Formats: structure tokens, C-alpha cells, sequence
């Protein structure tokens, strides 16, 4: 039942490492970057 | 505890063999070091 579904997005979240830093600095924050993956689709015909 | 800590200090006492020689040269006598030392103090810190 590939054929009903108008568009699909696939949502794979991953947070990169992030490192600390030592010494005189203005501090870092980290964010949720959403990772979009929209897929797409085809379809392969034959005939006789 | 260390935020609680000033100045963290560390000793150190080192003693050298030596050699016995002949002829017009000066006298010898052992020997004796110390040598004392300081600390760096520094903060990994982060954010979100």
C-alpha cells in the first residue's frame, strides 16, 4: 500500500557531540536540530 | 572540595652522585635540592 500515501517524511533526530571548552569564554548551547528526510517514490512497469 | 582550595603547592628534593679525584683542584662536598612548585587552576564549563 505504497500508492496512497501523498508524501512521506522519515524524522531521524540525532544531536551532535558536543565538546566543553576551558577558559575565558562565552559559554555554548547546543540546539535540537530537527533532521527532515522527505521521501520520494516511483514506480517500473513492463508490458507484452 | 576544590573551589574551596587556593593555591595547590607541591616539593620536590633531588641528591647527585659525585666523583673522587687527585691533584691541585678544589675540594668537594655532597649536595642538596629542592625545588617547589605551584598549580594551574581552570574550569570546563557548558550551556543549553
Amino acid at each position: 500500500e505504497l500508492a496512497y500515501v501523498r508524501d512521506g517524511v522519515i524524522q531521524f533526530e540525532v544531536q551532535q557531540p558536543m565538546i566543553a571548552r576551558d577558559g575565558p569564554h562565552p559559554v555554548d548551547q547546543p540546539v535540537h536540530n530537527y533532521m527532515v528526510k522527505r521521501i520520494h517514490k516511483r514506480s517500473l512497469s513492463a508490458a507484452f
